[PDB]
């Protein structure tokens, strides 16, 4: 496993979504024009009908990316407000098959992450996504 | 199964539909939508070697688009727009094929799914006056 | 047959027509249309090794385009615009070839089909004053 | 023959002309046109191994463009603009070669033909004060 | 050495810094800058196999960008903007990697260097309230 | 000969010039032009293995461009602008090489020729105060 | 020699300079220019395996640009702007490398040379308060 920097604030309840010998097949991002933040994320893993969720699903928008079993992330950008009082603002992902999604806003700070097979996510959430970091295979 | 089910997106309303063929795939798919409600109202599908039309929803929109699919031709990119919620609806579809054919139907103002790719084999969801919910189905 | 029939789109009106030739393909196609009605009115087709001009519909429009097709040249992209319904009509045609030639004829305000691709071999549909419906025919 | 004849487009007016040479091809072509009438008026042509200039039409226009063609050079895209009708006229010519050379001469605010491609071998049509019609001729 | 040192650009101010490691390269670099002063203020760096964060300058800017670098990933394009002079400053950085990742930080209004390319191994310069001077370091 | 002569374009005025060398090619060419008259006034040429500068016309323009040509480098695109007529003049030159070098000199408002391509070997035409006419010369 | 000398462009004044090294090539070049006079004023050059900085002209401009050159990296495009005349001057430089690096320094309002390409090995010309003239030098 490769751990990409968790970006955003130090707030919210911790979460770690990863599963032995499995990878992410679906990820959903929920955000608002009201606060220009991510509020909620859900993830499903290959061979597991369970939905792992975090944060309050209170936003007016929601995008889903479904990921073929041989499909990698070749480009990834997370927008955030920096600081202890920080927050995760947006996500742009682009895959090895030219699929892409764009969620929320990118007006303050950006990270272009590591690339590879997306395997999990970790960070903190409450009303909002406080911090978010991606996890890849090695 | 031998099938991949992409998420049914939209609401919980309407009459169920499931359109698949055991040793067959979709060769033609049609989307009907309105500028009045910015929704998808009606869908039709034909399957390889079968002139019969499987249809669902009320064909009441002012626009229709049809995509024909060559027998060796895959979907390499697929986006469905929808309103989220139990009271949700399907809003638009963009498909792009392995031969650079593409279609764009309805609106993409609220929520989006970029689906799984592959040989498009069927569709399932619910419809009434509108397309309440839609999920694509692929081979392996 | 050894032919692929793309959906005839438009209305149910007009006199039937079918233009094909055994062991022959289309080398020239002409579209005639009006800004007055935003419709196709007339189509002509010539086939390799055949000096005859096969025509249908009333040649009443203010615009004409001709596409000539080299013997080894395929259609790699094809879009037909139409008004849907029993009362429908064929509104426009956009073709792009394997040699980067392209044409755009009439209007695409209501409904679209992206057809099958391949070596264009014939056309079938109905015409009178206008082109009621039209469908392309390719080779396998 | 061993020649491919693109459609002569334009009107039925003027004196006929045919510019070809057995075992020869065109190395230079000149188009003369006016902003006053938005028409071609005059064409000149030279052939490989022949210092003679073949001309047709009245050279009265304010613009002139010349395309020289290398011996292994081929036309990969060609458009002629024209006014349709018995009283028709040739309005413009756009050629693009296999070496990325191109020219654009006169106007295209009317009917258009995308012709056949290949080694340009000659031209035929009718001319007087104006170029009434024009058709390209290629090898095989 | 085993290292290529690109010119330190900017002023002679601030506290020196040198961030390198034996048998190691940079996996993460962060730039902090302001719209108020159109300068870089703060930089952080992590190295492969070392959870420590090496920092310099005052983190007082309204913007931050981070570039994470895969173990086999090189810099193929690099531009640093700066004010020249003893009282100089580092104004902006544009980096582009061998995997098409890129970042753009701060402003490019006065002077530019396009640096040497390769596997980024470290950085060195001076910082205080702002980043006074900066120079990249690559492998061989 | 072993030479290809592009059309001399422009007027019939000025003193003749012909600049060529057996078993030699052009390595440098300079064009001098004015915004006052929108004409070329002066041209210079150097040949491989020959320190001499061959010049013609009055060097009175406010602009000069020089193209140096590597020994294996060809002209793949060439455009000369001119006023047609007995009282004609050469107005501008665009050249583009096999290595993507290019130059653009003077104006292109009236008439254009896209010439033959190849290894540029010499120039011929007439000059006085202005470049009256100009024709390029290539190898085989 | 084993060197190619591109035309020195600009005026005949300034103090002569020639920067070359046997079995060595340029790894860094810096250009200093002003918006006040729209001229280059100063140039510095470093060579592979030589910590010395070779400089010429008065470093009085408000802008500076530096290009670093990897050991296997060539100039594939070079453009120098200048004022022509005995009282001439060098106005700007644009360089593009075989790795897609580039720089742009000063102004290009009067005259241009698109010089020879290859491995940049040295520079020669004249300088004082400004860069009177400048010529690049390449390998073979
Ligand atoms: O196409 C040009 C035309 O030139 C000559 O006729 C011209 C003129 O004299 C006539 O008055 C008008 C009438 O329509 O036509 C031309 O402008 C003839 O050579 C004619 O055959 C030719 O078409
Ligand atoms: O990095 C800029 C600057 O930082 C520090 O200087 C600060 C302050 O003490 C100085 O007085 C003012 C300028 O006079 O600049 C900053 O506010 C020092 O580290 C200095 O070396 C450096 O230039
Ligand atoms: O290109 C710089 C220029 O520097 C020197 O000339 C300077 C001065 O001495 C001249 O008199 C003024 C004229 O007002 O021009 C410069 O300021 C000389 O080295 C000269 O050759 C050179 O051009």
């Amino acid at each position: 496993y490769i751990y990409s920097t968790e970006v955003g604030g130090v707030g919210g309840t911790p979460f770690t979504f990863m599963q032995e010998s499995g990878t992410i097949t679906s990820i959903k991002f929920n955000w608002s024009d009201q606060y220009k933040l991510l509020h909620h994320i859900e993830v499903k893993f290959i061979n597991n009908a369970n939905i792992y969720a975090t944060g309050d699903p209170k936003g007016n928008h929601e995008v889903i990316l479904e990921i073929d079993d041989d499909e990698t992330i070749i480009g990834s950008v997370i927008g955030y407000k920096k600081g202890n009082d920080g927050r995760c603002t947006g996500v742009k992902l682009t895959t090895s098959k030219g699929k892409s999604i764009m969620a929320g806003y990118f007006e303050e700070s950006l990270i272009t992450t590591y690339t590879g097979k997306l395997a999990g996510i970790k960070g903190g959430a409450g009303s909002d996504i406080d911090r978010l970091g991606l996890i890849f295979l090695k």
